[PDB]
């Protein structure tokens, strides 16, 4: 039970600083010891340093190829992660990744893939992050990263992202919670087939159901490891107030911590991001310590805490 | 693919100004559109003008026949409701109608049950809206469209209401949502047999079971048209605050929108009645704008509005 | 039909006052009206002066046993309870217990069970209420009157407890609701194979399932009598935000009177506490109404009260 925390200051795939606050915050309010009380065998893995990334990030507006913002600072500073997460991953650790935005998972899934080759992704978030170099419309990278990860629009993306392995087909992702689908990246989820299970089908059945099919989806011999990628923004802003980009009519933070028991119970969990918390976004103090503290029930639930008796 | 948005905005079933405005706000927070890129064909239908209707209603306190407030007034405006509705949809057009108080359902039932007469009704409510003219105590005419279009309580029900045909029978009206049902609707409801689902049977069942019930009730054939009156106060103050009688305990914002997902779903809606948004009622302008937007948001969803690929 | 309200104002289970005030406040918000209202013959059972009680609890810090906070005073308070409700059961009537907080518990559980044998005890609550006399860390006496009623570590509860009943055995308990279980308590439950239905069994089955699960785990024949011991912060505080020990991710308001529906239409409850409105723990006046007002609507759902037609 060896685990190594991957620090992602990261706030290039968007436009909201505060966003690289993220793993500070989680740290700050004890994600570590929490592992440690779980059983985990931790430590921290620095992949850059967050401020002189955001220092760069502030200032160089010409980073733009097209619509799209930033792909050679997020190329630059997603290759990184994707070299941490690889090695941490090889070295048989659990890599749990804190961001930063989430185009941060374009080097997680990448790196843990290229260790776990048939490993599925469930992608927990309101958005199904898949718009492509040349349909994005906003140009914001973090909700980019699958179109990267699956190869879409090979055609237009740059080759500063050249370095992104071939490794996630269409087959092994399965979405969580989606309400705010772009009409381009319906299109896609469509065309490719892709498990999504919007605020429709946990309305229609209920979340237990939810993630059996999620899982299964993913898991075809039902002996593969699972990855999730999880974005704060899944759940209703009532209770993750502190975020990027909230959408009406999510998960309860019960069904969002239930959603974390259901994949710990499977016992299949390789990897684990936690991304888009911003403490910055927050109207109230209050509302910090709603979304860093969810950050932090994430991660325990995920990581194996329980109501009643485990051991 | 044709549409009317039938216009009343109508508050004299109810004491409180501000309901007349729904219309106004849900327009201008872009229902046409919305409909329109829906793909329908839409054009407004103006029944008569709110301000003049609504200097007339707030002047003339003289119009009471016994406890019961303004059955003059309610008797000419929703006559010219079931007169405009009932072209529309003779016309083979999608009647819309936006309010305006409950009592405008006077009209809009009348209208679509004369031109579809096995249309099935369903009532989505925290009110059974049945008293009768004899039974009400508040005396506003709001809580009593049922009664009038059932045809109880004859005997006291005045002359000014004697355009009403008798169309609707008390098998195919199917309630969602019950939660402040007073101790004589819930005689008549039992008495009569009608299929109603309240806020214990969602708790029960969960949203998705008690709409597939709803629709059975009024649907024997199968086959048979079904118009659905909305009365936002169904859906909990939480999600619809600016409303006359917000009741505790109501629909989440999600089990809103997925029930008009599900009748979307089944493709036999004729009509549709969005009531009792109330600009005015709200403490602050995020109220209203929760407000209006959930009437927009019903609209859109009822109107085949989906989260993933649908076209 | 013939019912005591038994007042049991008293707050020396726990550090802060106020808890003695919801038997009054209840009974200002009309709960004696409500149960006549009801069909219920009522009487009000005064056990002890709340003012002189709380006087002697705010003074006294030297009663104290151990870590145990005030056992001498509440052993005292608890078996004037004890004698109450025994009184009031043999003679046939409901009890219907207002707290104060839960350990209160410890007379009206010893109470009924004193005439009622194989009653089941359902135990509403975020917490097990189990810690025992060497394991409460707190010491605080409304975490642990499960432990004293179950007679768990005898050896460690003092003589001023020697008066209570060895009525009630780990299999005629069963929680609902559980959500801040001290590892301690994990321990005791999983050992004494308590059936504990936490807030994950209820998201994960839904609370209809766990409400009939619960009733079953204490109702063998089938036949047996039911007490339901309530504390309030089961309930999510975004409904119950004025009590001592609230807890996230909780009962809806909605689930917490379908759990009372389901209660009362079963026919068998015998007894019910409803513990812990601390009126004084409101930040604002809104929040007081919304605890008095739950308290009350749980008493009401409890006692018969249907959204439709019952009589
Ligand atoms: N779809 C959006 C949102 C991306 C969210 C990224 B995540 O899940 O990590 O927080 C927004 C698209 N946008 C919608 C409104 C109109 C303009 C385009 C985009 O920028 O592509
Ligand atoms: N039942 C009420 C509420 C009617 C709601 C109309 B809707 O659904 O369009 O908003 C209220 C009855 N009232 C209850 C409290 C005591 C006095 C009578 C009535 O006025 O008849
Ligand atoms: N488990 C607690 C809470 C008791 C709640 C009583 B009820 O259900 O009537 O409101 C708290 C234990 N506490 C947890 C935090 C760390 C210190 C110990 C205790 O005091 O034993
Ligand atoms: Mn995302
Ligand atoms: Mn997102
Ligand atoms: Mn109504
Ligand atoms: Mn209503
Ligand atoms: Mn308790
Ligand atoms: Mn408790």
């Amino acid at each position: 039970k060896k685990m190594s925390i991957v620090l992602a200051p990261f706030s290039g795939g968007q436009p909201h600083s505060g966003v690289e606050l993220g793993p500070d915050y989680l740290l700050k309010q004890g994600l570590q010891q929490d592992m440690e009380k779980l059983g985990w065998d931790t430590r921290l893995e620095r992949v850059f340093d967050g401020k002189v990334v955001e220092a760069r990030k502030a200032s160089d507006n010409g980073d733009r190829i097209g619509r799209v913002k930033r792909p050679r600072l997020t190329a630059e500073c997603t290759e990184k992660i994707y070299k941490c997460v690889r090695r941490v991953a090889e070295q048989g650790r659990f890599p749990l990744t804190i961001g930063g935005d989430h185009s941060i998972a374009l080097g997680t899934v990448a790196g843990v893939l290229s260790v776990h080759p048939d490993a599925g992704v469930i992608w927990v978030d309101a958005h199904a992050d898949i718009n492509t170099m040349s349909g994005t419309v906003s140009g914001n990278l973090h909700g980019c990263p699958l179109s990267i990860l699956l190869g879409l629009d090979r055609e237009n993306i740059p080759e500063c992202f050249s370095w992104v392995p071939q490794v996630l087909k269409p087959n092994k992702i399965a979405y969580i919670g989606l309400r705010a689908v772009d009409d381009e990246e319906k299109k896609i989820l469509h065309d490719l087939n892709i498990a999504a299970f919007s605020m429709h089908h946990v309305d229609r059945y209920g979340i237990d159901k939810v993630v059996s099919m999620a899982i299964e989806a993913v898991s075809p011999k039902g002996t593969e490891p699972v990855m999730v990628s999880y974005d704060v923004d899944t759940i209703d802003p009532l209770y993750v107030p502190a975020t990027g980009t909230p959408v009406r009519g999510g998960l309860s933070f019960r069904e969002a911590l239930f959603l974390c028991e259901r994949i710990a119970e499977c016992g299949r969990l390789v990897a684990l991001d936690v991304v888009e918390c911003n403490p910055l976004l927050a109207a109230t103090e209050s509302h910090v310590n709603d979304t860093i503290s969810v950050g932090c029930a994430i991660a325990r639930c995920m990581m194996g805490e329980t109501l009643l008796y485990t051991p």
